[PDB]
């Protein structure tokens, strides 16, 4: 397997670009940036809102949980590479506590509403629009020999007022390398791939866009996450139980994948389940045929069956958010 678009950016680009374990870190100072208030919080890092005391600018400051030096470099590196294109947060500074030396990445402020709260609030336009927006971080990181790894709500920030959009926590980010073989222990439960579920581990940039497709069904159908399985393999009976089993058979046996017993046995046998099945009148006024036809086109077990993100931004269910922009 291998990728069907940028295939060959990190082969053309010198070995610099890539090469993330030979870059050497820039320490910043860390009394620059102040702490004002705790904003958020995962697996790996604590996440406030501060200021730069030099020019009283607002920031975001995450400090980072304990973490190898090979893993904070591929961050550190892939947010150097990424800096100034479109819908990508900025790296401003890196600084360490010199004690501890704990270190904290500090970024552009950005006034995020959390998911929970603002997605409710969306009209169909505005899915589209911030959807759009999403897109276009992805080409330009896809374009650039990066998939994310880690598409979910919780890793897209947004300013509602502004009609801003930033994607957020490159910490799970991987260079693209042709048939390269990768961990599959990426992605957020609810977000992964079949890829990643079956162990394919020749993966791409396509993986999120099926990410990107959870997301956004768990948007139009009003229903957050879209596929709720407990652990791995109840995550891709979920998926199995939506798809039907006939075309997770097929995608087996292109990539010549099997499929562990105790695995096999959990996914039974389904038939699919079609994507207006899941109408009903809360969710009602975002789910047209243009809305499913784009859904059905994101969310194949086959990863390069999936529109690229350069697709799905042509698709005509954005035609009025390209005609604003235009
Ligand atoms: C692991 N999850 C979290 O830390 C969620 S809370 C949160 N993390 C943020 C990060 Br990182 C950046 Br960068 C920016 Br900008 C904003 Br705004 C963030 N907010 C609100």
């Amino acid at each position: 397997s291998k990728a069907r678009v940028y295939a060959d950016v990190n082969v053309l680009r010198p070995k610099e670009y890539w090469d993330y374990e030979a870059l050497t870190v820039q320490w910043g100072e860390q009394d620059d940036y102040e702490v004002v208030r705790k904003v958020g919080r995962g697996k790996y890092s604590e996440v406030f809102e501060g200021i730069n005391v030099n020019n009283n600018e607002k920031c975001i400051i995450k400090i980072l949980k304990p973490v190898k030096k090979k893993k904070i470099k591929r961050e550190i590196k892939i947010l150097q590479n990424l800096c100034g294109g479109p819908n990508i947060v900025k790296l401003l500074d890196i600084v360490r506590d010199q004690h501890s030396k704990t270190p904290s990445l500090i970024f552009e402020y950005v006034n995020n509403t959390d998911f929970k709260v603002l997605y409710p609030t969306l009209t169909d336009y505005d899915i589209r629009y911030y959807i759009y927006e999403l897109l276009k971080a992805l080409d330009y990181c896809h374009s650039q020999g990066i998939m994310h790894r880690d598409v979910k709500p919780h890793n897209v920030m947004i300013d509602h007022e502004l009609r801003k959009l930033r994607l957020i926590d490159w910490g799970l980010a991987e260079f693209y390398h042709p048939g390269k073989e990768y961990n599959v222990r990426v992605a957020s439960r609810y977000f992964k791939g079949p890829e990643l579920l079956v162990d394919l581990q020749d993966y791409d940039y396509s993986l999120d866009m099926w990410s990107l497709g959870c997301m956004f069904a768990g948007m139009i159908f009003r229903k957050e996450p879209f596929f709720y399985g407990h652990d791995n393999h109840d995550q891709l009976v979920k998926i199995a139980k939506v798809l039907g089993t006939d075309g997770l058979n097929v995608y087996l046996n292109k990539y010549r994948i099997e499929l562990d017993p105790q695995l096999e046995a959990l996914v039974g046998r389904h038939s699919r389940k079609p994507w207006l099945k899941f109408m009903n009148a809360d969710n009602q006024h975002l789910v047209s045929p243009e809305a499913i036809d784009f859904l059905d086109k994101l969310l194949r077990y086959d990863h390069q069956e999936r529109l690229t993100a350069l697709e799905a931004m042509t698709h005509p269910y954005f035609q009025q958010v390209r005609a604003a922009e235009n």
